């Protein structure tokens, strides 16, 4: 049976991927420093799961972690963009050095396939208000966004120089159960859903006309598995957005209706780094992956709410 | 008034150090002497202070920027091939040094930093075209990716912390003190050293390849202007002349300068080699005072006479 190394596997997206891989019969090895990930996210009783608690930028740890692994999904990163603005030096270790050290360890070990969580943040403000195609000029505005893009560039280098097979996925806005709502910079759906469940007010920054391309985590997991099992994945990046349009006001009304409870909306100012419109051009995604029928926003919110 | 020059002991840096001291600045050099040479510097000049260490060393940078009014950040492992062989080590020199410098400058309240980026950030894009600054990026090596990431971090510190970066993408610089000892040394330093020594040269390909060569003294004038301009633009500026020199042109000009015909061994074209590389230097012409740059023959003659 094949073993998948999942860096960041104890986190939001990672733990769902772990469940899905194990269910398909893979062995899984999680490498996670539990900075935001949680052991309670993992099915620790599954005989197919191994857990290594440590830093994904640690070369000695990666040399151990890759031994006996057949492929990698590289999800470890400090996901809070704001955290990278606060401390560029520390987050650069997690957001880029981990990628570089993983490439070195995979090349030594002879492992080719790595699926990488890049981000729509690499586009910055370019193409705003239009479906963003993958060849849109990049404009990373924070250390996080620059490290995700630099990670792409190094993965492509190891592909050409050393025969790595990277599957570069630029996530748009992923949501669903286990997304941690504890920070003011947690994903807005995790925050809004937590308040609605508790019956407490939410805070809307700006006028609510901002749009995002929301993706339910279960649909992202399908793509991640397919990137692991593809016979010859494309070299260049693929957006993971649906090409959908959801305003924050759309989201407020959908969530309120799902909770069946009234929802107080207090106001805050638009946050300084807030992009107003964000939507993916889904054409490469639809060409390269089988999305089937994705979850609509309502279906995804419902599953999230019904889990809390 | 004092200028920090990281990499000041190297080829471009030491020429800059000469120019800045000649203009009355005090000059502090930070260099690990990996490829820089103390013999490149005017030791014994009362205005020159040399620090030897790693430009990625946080504690050392903190001392180094203290009392400085501006910075020229030239320290890097210039060999693209060295970054291919050792991405981990060269990333410290080619990117981490930039990030640490940003942090040290912010803490000390120093705004102006002139940065040596590279035409390598374009990859093969714009082959056969005047390369404008918005030409799509495609860094092919760790070195090129680190130069581009350096640019992005410099822009973030500008917006978030009031830094004033002057981002310059160098095309093919040449001149005295350019090390010809490596096979991946610049073709002009190699061809000239072999011409002076009367030894054969090796031409990879047909010699129709073209490059936008820039004499080091003209680059130095731009570096100094970047320090002294009152309100520099935020985005990158290509440093090239928009010139077109073939390798066969270069061989002919060296044969005319040396007075003896060069024996030309034929090698196969290098894998991935860009055939035609030319800057669109409109932004340079607009933002800087270029005067009359040295022609290739002028630069070659000045180089050859120095060997
Ligand atoms: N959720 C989104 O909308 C979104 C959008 C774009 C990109 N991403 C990327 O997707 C990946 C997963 O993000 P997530 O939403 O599940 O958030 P998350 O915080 O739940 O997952 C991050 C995980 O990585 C781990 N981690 C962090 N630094 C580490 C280190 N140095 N060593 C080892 N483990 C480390 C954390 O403990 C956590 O388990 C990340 O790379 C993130 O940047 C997510
Ligand atoms: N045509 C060109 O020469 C060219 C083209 C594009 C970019 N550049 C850039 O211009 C700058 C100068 O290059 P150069 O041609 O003068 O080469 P160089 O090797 O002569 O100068 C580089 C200097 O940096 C120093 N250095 C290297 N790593 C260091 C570290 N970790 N800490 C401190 N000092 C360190 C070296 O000792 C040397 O003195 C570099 O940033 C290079 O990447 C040059
Ligand atoms: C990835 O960043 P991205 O901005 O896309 O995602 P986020 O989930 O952090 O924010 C989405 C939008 O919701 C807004 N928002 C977020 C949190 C909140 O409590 N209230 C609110 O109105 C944000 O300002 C933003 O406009
Ligand atoms: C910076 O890369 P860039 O290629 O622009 O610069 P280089 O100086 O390394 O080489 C320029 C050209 O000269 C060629 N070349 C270089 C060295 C040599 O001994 N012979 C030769 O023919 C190269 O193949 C290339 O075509």
């Amino acid at each position: 049976a094949e073993r998948i190394l999942v860096t960041g596997g104890a986190g939001f997206i990672g733990s769902h991927l772990v469940d899905a891989l194990l269910a398909k019969g893979y062995a899984v090895r999680v490498l996670d420093d539990l900075s935001t990930g949680k052991v309670g996210n993992l099915p620790m009783g599954d005989a197919g799961l191994e857990l290594l608690v440590g830093d994904a930028a640690d070369a000695a740890l990666l040399a151990d972690a890759v031994q006996g692994c057949d492929a990698v999904v590289h999800l470890a990163a400090v996901a809070s963009v704001q955290a990278s603005v606060e401390d560029p030096v520390a987050t650069h270790q997690s957001n880029f050095i981990a990628t570089l050290r993983l490439c070195e360890a995979m090349t030594a070990a002879g492992i080719r396939r790595v699926v990488f969580a890049s981000s729509a943040a690499v586009y910055g403000n370019n193409g705003e208000g239009t479906p963003i195609a993958e060849d849109t000029p990049k404009s990373p505005l924070t250390p996080y966004a620059a490290d995700k893009l630099a990670s792409e560039y190094y993965l492509d280098f190891y592909r050409r120089q050393h025969g790595l097979e990277p599957v570069i996925l630029r996530f748009f806005n992923i949501f669903g159960p286990r997304q941690d709502p504890s920070s003011p910079y947690s994903g807005v759906i995790s925050i809004f859903s937590e308040r609605a469940k508790a019956g407490r007010p939410i805070t809307l920054f700006g006028d609510g006309g901002q749009t995002r391309d929301f993706v339910y985590v279960a649909d992202l997991v399908k793509i991640l598995v397919q990137g692991l099992e593809s016979p010859a994945p494309a070299a260049d990046a693929t957006n993971v957005g649906l090409g959908g349009v959801t305003t924050l006001n759309d989201l407020i009304g959908a969530l309120q209706q799902i909770s069946g409870k009234p929802l107080q909306v207090s106001h805050g100012a638009t946050r300084s780094g807030d992009i107003r419109h964000s939507k993916a051009d889904n054409r490469r995604l639809r060409e390269r992956f089988d999305l089937g029928t994705p979850s609509s926003l309502a279906e995804g919110l419902e599953r999230l709410y019904r889990s809390l």
